């Protein structure tokens, strides 16, 4: 019934609007925190009713130093890269894996792609496009948790909500394992 989770991933790949999502029902359009803190969801998961504390962290350099004060005790890693960078979804396997198996060895793990709301997006494609980029596919992301030992790989959209609701199911099911 009580189950710990920690979301990790690149800086504004989207994680803290995730769980305002998550929390509130609706995207935050003007302000958002850099961590959204102490926060304990309430979700139901065949069966029982859980209990999930959303435990955000960040980098953007120094919020690297506290980081590691978040593992202890968690039953269940969302792993983000965003859909819009190709970037992000590099330092699944290059940053976020040996760092959390490193702190969480045997700890599940989803593999979450982010901004699932731009993968059509003009602008997005666009400025991929001039990189000779694209959006993150769902079989590359699909790929990379079959890499890294993820239990699972999903896409949502914090901005429409589309996925965010299963994201945190899932997460549940998960930890309760
Ligand atoms: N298009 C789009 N933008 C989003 C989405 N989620 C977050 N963003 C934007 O991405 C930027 C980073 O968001 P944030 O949650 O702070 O990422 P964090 O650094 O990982 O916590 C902000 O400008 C958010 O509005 C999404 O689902 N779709
Ligand atoms: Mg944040």
């Amino acid at each position: 019934i009580r189950k710990k989770l920690v979301i990790v991933g690149d800086g504004a790949c989207g994680k803290t609007c995730l769980l305002i999502v998550n929390s509130k029902d609706q995207f935050p359009e003007v302000y958002v925190p850099t961590v959204f803190e102490n926060y304990v969801a309430d979700i139901e998961v065949d069966g029982k009713q859980v209990e999930l504390a959303l435990w955000d962290t960040a980098g953007q350099e120094d919020y690297d130093r506290l980081r590691p004060l978040s593992y202890p005790d968690t039953d269940v890693i969302l792993m983000c890269f965003s859909i819009d960078s190709p970037d992000s979804l590099e330092n699944i396997p290059e940053k976020w894996t040996p760092e959390v198996k490193h702190f969480c060895p045997n700890v599940p793990i989803i593999l979450v792609g982010n901004k699932k709301d731009l993968r059509n997006d003009e602008h997005t494609r666009r400025e991929l496009a001039k990189m000779k980029q694209e959006p993150v596919k769902p079989e590359e992301g699909r790929d990379m948790a079959n890499r890294i030992g993820a239990f699972g790989y999903m896409e949502c959209s914090a901005k429409t909500k589309d996925g965010v609701r299963e994201v945190f199911e899932m997460a549940t099911r998960a930890a309760l394992q």
